[PDB]
């Protein structure tokens, strides 16, 4: 626990906030100032049963810890495991997008409505339709739709499913199947139902062809989220094993989107998990890492970095302790 140490010291970004554990940051902006929903990790595995909102008011600001706004006593389709949240806005309402368990043991995506961006938000009793696994992004298009993208293999189990059916004996694809991609669905304009059926989304590789299961430095795992510039889509999602947070480009919202590179390196802890939003005179990349909690995977703390695109379109690398350091994976 000392090459942990190295790593503190060169980390590029503190911790946002260390009052509470916190991950899984999804960073928006909403009336004019930047808001946060990330995941509130518990002291006592991912045992996480409600969300805050936080804020910065500006860029530079102090963040603000806007306080809990929806709890899983609250929800009543789910029992447990709170997880990566997202929001959205529409018609005056924020929308609280969430992950969360139902006393079966299956995940599904709920969603929670409020008259704020900071709520409070009132669930709605049932999941959304047509939802399952985890990790949930909502894309608020420049044309004005809206699509939900959601999925995360092992714990996630989204390898259990296959066109929107589950099926115990569905597996993880092995070898030279195409690995699995998130679903990504427009949202009505009521906003707490899919307007379709979810469609897989499709990663290629520099040949046109769609990335390997056994291709774990690329494949998508989990966290999908999307964000538009230049008039292009860009995917981006963790990758688990690897560790790396990776993006792909489009000129769809539904792909298929063609990889491009790692947009985050390794990070401390075996998760990793991202949003990017522009927030006045910069793109930011929000991340999360368990420095703050002395390396313990479940306990996290929510950074952020200014992010860069080039003239290409590209999005360079950014190295969490600096290049010079030793990965933690
Ligand atoms: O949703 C997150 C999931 O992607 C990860 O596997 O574990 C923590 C969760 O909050
Ligand atoms: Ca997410």
């Amino acid at each position: 626990a000392a090459s942990l140490q190295a790593l503190a010291r060169t980390a590029i970004s503190a911790p946002l906030v260390t009052h509470l554990y916190t991950a899984d940051p999804s960073a928006h902006v909403f009336d004019g100032a930047l808001y946060i929903y990330p995941s509130h990790d518990l002291d006592a595995h991912f045992d996480m049963a409600d969300y805050h909102v936080l804020r910065m008011a500006h860029p530079g600001a102090a963040v603000e810890d806007l306080g809990q706004v929806l709890h899983v006593r609250d929800v009543p389709w789910a029992q447990r495991q709170m997880w990566a949240p997202d929001a959205a806005q529409r018609n005056g309402k924020t929308y609280l997008y969430f992950p969360a368990k139902r006393a079966d043991g299956m995940f599904q995506i709920g969603v929670a409505v409020g008259d704020r961006p900071e709520g409070p938000f009132v669930a709605e009793p049932q999941p959304i339709a047509g939802t399952y696994s985890i990790d949930p992004a909502v894309l608020a298009d420049d044309d004005g739709a809206h699509y939900l993208y959601f999925g995360g293999i092992w714990g996630g189990q989204l390898q259990h499913y296959r066109d929107n059916a589950y099926a115990q004996t569905h597996q993880e694809p092995v070898g030279d199947a195409p690995a699995l991609g998130p679903r990504v669905a427009r949202l009505h304009e009521r906003m707490i139902d899919l307007a379709e059926p979810s469609r897989e989304v499709v990663i290629l590789d520099e040949h046109g062809t769609p990335l390997r299961a056994d291709d774990h430095a690329r494949r998508f795992f989990e966290g999908p989220w999307v964000h538009q510039h230049a008039g292009r889509y860009y995917l981006s999602y963790s990758t688990g094993d690897t560790h790396r947070i990776c993006y792909a480009t489009s000129d769809s919202p539904y792909g298929p989107f063609t990889y491009q590179g790692v947009l985050l390196a390794p990070v401390v802890g075996w998760t990793t998990h991202h949003s990017i939003c522009l927030f006045q005179q910069q793109w930011y990349l929000f991340y999360h890492d368990s420095v703050l909690s002395g390396g313990q995977t479940h306990l996290r703390s929510i950074k952020m970095a200014p992010l860069a695109h080039a003239a290409d379109g590209t999005i360079a690398t950014i190295y969490p302790y600096g290049e010079d350091a030793v990965s933690p994976w």
